[PDB]
This record gives C-alpha cells, structure tokens and sequence, in this order.
C-alpha cells in the first residue's frame, strides 16, 4: 500500500476531503480525469452548508475551509471574482397565456449574508488547501481499472504504474466509476424526474430593473441579492447572480432552467428551448433582453439518481456519487459536506486500528440514502406545489420550518465543539440525531409535519385536487405543529417575507 486513502475527484468534495485525512496524518492521493480551472454548477451556498463548512473546518483544525463559508472572506482570500452574495431564496410564480405579478414573490431572508459560488475559483481553492496539507494530486489521468481486494484497492493508470491504498472515496459526480462498476446506482423508486439546461450569461438584467423595484415588492431584500426562483407548472429557471457583491468582480450570471419530464419533455436545442421558455413567460425573459451566453449551454435529460448501498469494506461514495435530485433548494452540498465530517473520523479511525469492514462505515450509508430519499420528497412535492401560487406560499413555510430547524441544530453542534474543543462528543452528537438525513435533523413534530405534508401532496398530485384545498389542508397542517417550531409565525400566509427571530 503506498497510500492510505485514494479520492476520485479534485473538485470541493473530494478536495476537502483530502485535506481533512491529510492534515490528520494519512497519506491520500486524489486522482481525477479532468484538470483545473474547470466549470461546474452547485452554486448557492445554504445556512446548513455554510455551518458544515465551519463544522469542518473546526473539527480538523483548517481555517481556510471556513473562509468558503463567507461571502466577504471568499472575497478576501480566494479572490474578488470568486463569488456573489445572497441575502435568501426568492421564488416568483408565473403561468402560461398570463401576465406575471410582483405580488406572487416569497423570500425570506437571513440574518447573515451567503455565498454564489464561482466554482470554477473555489473548487481551485479548496484543491490548493489539500495540497498545502499533503495531499498528493494527479490531475488529466485515465483510471484503467478499480480492484477491490480483502487487503486493500488496486488502481491502475494508463501509462504510470498502478497505486495501491487500504481504501478508496468516490468523489466524483455522475460520472462514478465505482458507481458504474459496482452496480449500485438505479432511478428505480424515484418520485423527481427532471431535466435541467444551465450556463453562465453576461449582461442579465436585475430583477429589481427588469420586473418590479423594491417600492413595488416590498420584499426585505432585493432579488438581484437572492438566488432567485422563477417557478410555474412544468418547471423552473434560476437567475444566481456572481455579480451582485459591492466588491465582486465576476461579471457572470448563472442560469439554469428545469423541467418535469412527467409534464414537458424538451426536444429542440438548449438555446431553441431557452427562447420557447422566454416566449411562454416574458417576465422571465425580462432579465435577458441584452444578455448574451458566456458558455456552451448543457443539457442533461435526467438528472436524478439514487443507490442502493453506498460503503464497503474498502470503499464509499460521497453523494454525488451515490444520489442527486435536483438543483432546487441546493440540498447537494448540504448532503455532501455533512458526509465527509461523518465519514473523516472513521476513515482515520479505520487507518490507526486497521479495520476495513462495512458495518464501520453504517451510519454514513443512513445518511446519505435518507438524505436522498428526503431530498426526493422535497423537491418532487414541491414541483406539485409550482402549479398555483397560493400553494407554493403555503408548501415554502413547510420547507422553511424545516430548513430553519435543521440550521439551529448545526448552529448548536458548532458552538459546543468551538468552546468544548470536544470532537468525539461533536462526533456522536451528529451521530445520535434521530433522524439522519431530514430536513430538522432531530426533531419528531417537524418530521411528523414534513411526512404529511408530503403525502398531501403525493395525494393532490394522484388525485388532481383543486389547490385551494390542498393549500388549505396544509396550512391546517402548519397550525398544528407550529407550537413546536421555531417562532416565526409560518401559519401567517399573508405575510410572503417570513423573518427570522
Ligand atoms: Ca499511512
Ligand atoms: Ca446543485
């Protein structure tokens, strides 16, 4: 064994990784067939990502990757084009043969600025953390086969000799070669079937100048500052703005549109289907009059996947490698960085005891395979949602109500480890919670509302209910449990820009 751990992928998972197993005294070698600087999507930052990094970044004692969780210090110190700023998430609603209205807008904001992330610049950085720690990185190379063995994995490379290590991570995406080799991956169960179109744009307009002003909204933030969710029936498009931070220099916008294949199956090319989506919703298409395309658009027709299992004795997939649903909420790399601060202390305790067995690595499988299966009901309940208005405004609070809960338990988790230095107690802190993989992490009456929530909405879909008494049977769903959540009066549908505190 000349390693102890081998990554698959140099991008921010596989990255950071690598910088956690080699700050704690483990020789990795990250392996990837791309090279940097290199494009990618999975740009808006969250409240729980933002506190994973800070987790990670405390329990391993690396500074630098609590930096990517700031906007201001991204700016500092990775660099001035390396991000835009979000104050929340925004949703506006539209529908075809309509006019849209600056009053079907919900955004409820933070307290504490997030990023967008140019990733592009901060996987770039992340990597050099990696390195600077010790981790050894072969970037352009061809993996030609994986051998998985009872004493430790076997790669080899095209024209190098092959590199042996008692254990191997796949950080990749969908592109996993120990997915593909090990037979794990299905979309078999999966109720989210979508397609996503994204790249990056020059010269899009705000939405404060193409559609309403502040004055106009009354939203606590402006959307420009938010990534913004422009919804209706069959899909979604997202305007994610890098150039929006006072002192930013990207002069870049991403955008992304998606859609339900169960209710529109594109068939022409990215930019055909742009100006078919743009002619359908003219607001949207408001904040591209003067915009021109950066980048080639992708397309991808499916974008959804889950696994059956996820670790072995030798090796496991981070998420990406295991399950995605859907850009929408970013629950990705939320989902990611938890994985890697529950799956580091194992694998250095698996290195210092020398034992490879599955049942070690268990409780990262649960996280991950609930996590997917949670994310899968989110988002297919909420592409239900995006056929009315006044549903969405009512379903956005059940998200919220969630999200918000799940944050404070991060919140909690990262002031005990910040003052008690503790990290076997962090470690089974995260371990313990009662429902890995869920939205509140560890409460019974948000999982309680989240559950039926989602079968109303599952029901509303089976059953095609008229939207006002799903909205309705929600709503008498939030009053129910609201006592038990954070206080921020999510049962008031009236008020569209829920507040914290
Ligand atoms: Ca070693
Ligand atoms: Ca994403």
């Amino acid at each position: 064994n000349q390693y102890d751990v081998i990554i698959i992928g140099s991008g921010i998972a596989g990255a950071l990784t690598g910088a956690v197993l080699a700050k704690s005294g483990l020789n990795v070698l990250i392996l990837d067939s791309a090279q940097h600087p290199r494009f990618s999507v999975g740009e808006a930052a969250t409240p729980e990502s933002g506190f994973l990094l800070r987790l990670l970044s405390k329990r391993f004692d690396i500074p630098e990757i609590a930096y990517l969780s700031h906007p201001d210090k991204i700016i500092q110190h990775v660099g001035s084009s390396a991000c835009g700023i979000k104050l929340g998430f925004s949703f506006a609603w539209h529908q075809e043969n309509a006019p849209s209205s600056p009053d079907h807008l919900v955004a409820p904001p933070l307290k504490v600025p997030e990023a967008h992330l140019f990733r592009q610049d901060i996987d770039y950085f992340a990597l050099m953390i990696a390195l600077k720690h010790g981790a050894e990185s072969r970037q352009n190379i061809k993996i030609e086969s994986i051998s998985l063995n009872d004493d430790g994995v076997e790669v080899a490379l095209s024209n190098a000799a092959p590199v042996k290590a008692a254990f191997i991570i796949d950080a990749a995406a969908q592109g996993s070669p120990l997915s593909r080799q090990l037979g794990l991956r299905t979309t078999e169960g999966l109720a989210t079937d979508t397609c996503s179109f994204f790249t990056h744009m020059l010269n899009v307009k705000s939405y404060e100048d193409a559609l309403a002003p502040l004055s106009r909204t009354r939203s606590p933030i402006e959307l420009f500052k938010s990534t913004l969710h422009h919804i209706f029936e069959e899909g979604w498009l997202w305007v994610i703005p890098f150039n929006n931070h006072p002192q930013g220099t990207n002069q870049l916008c991403s955008i992304g549109f998606q859609f339900n294949n169960a209710k529109y199956r594109p068939t022409e090319a990215p930019e055909i289907e742009f100006r078919k989506l743009l002619k359908k919703y003219p607001a949207i298409g408001e904040h591209f009059k003067d915009a021109v395309n950066a980048r080639e658009w992708i397309y991808a027709p499916r974008i959804n996947y889950r696994s059956v299992q996820n670790v072995g004795d030798r090796f496991c997939l981070l998420p990406q490698a295991t399950g995605f649903i859907d850009p929408l909420f970013s629950r990705g790399l939320i989902t990611t960085f938890e994985s890697i601060l529950r799956l580091a202390p194992k694998v250095l305790d698996a290195a210092r005891s020398n034992r490879w067995q599955r049942e070690q690595f268990i409780e990262v499988e649960r996280h991950c395979l609930n996590a997917v299966a949670t994310n899968d009901q989110l988002v297919s309940c909420s592409y239900e949602a995006f056929s009315d208005f006044h549903l969405w405004n009512v379903w956005h609070r059940v998200w919220l109500s969630g999200s918000n809960l799940g944050s404070a338990f991060l919140q909690k988790l990262l002031h005990d480890l910040e003052h008690s230095g503790d990290a076997r107690q962090f470690d089974a802190a995260l371990e313990a919670v009662r429902f890995p993989g869920c939205l509140s992490l560890d409460s019974p009456a948000y999982e309680s509302l989240f559950r039926q929530s989602c079968q109303v909405m599952q029901q509303a879909r089976e059953q095609a209910r008229p939207v006002a008494e799903t909205a309705n049977a929600l709503h008498e769903l939030i009053k129910e449990h609201e006592a038990e959540l954070l206080p921020l009066g999510y049962s008031r549908i009236s008020n569209r820009f829920i507040l914290k505190v």
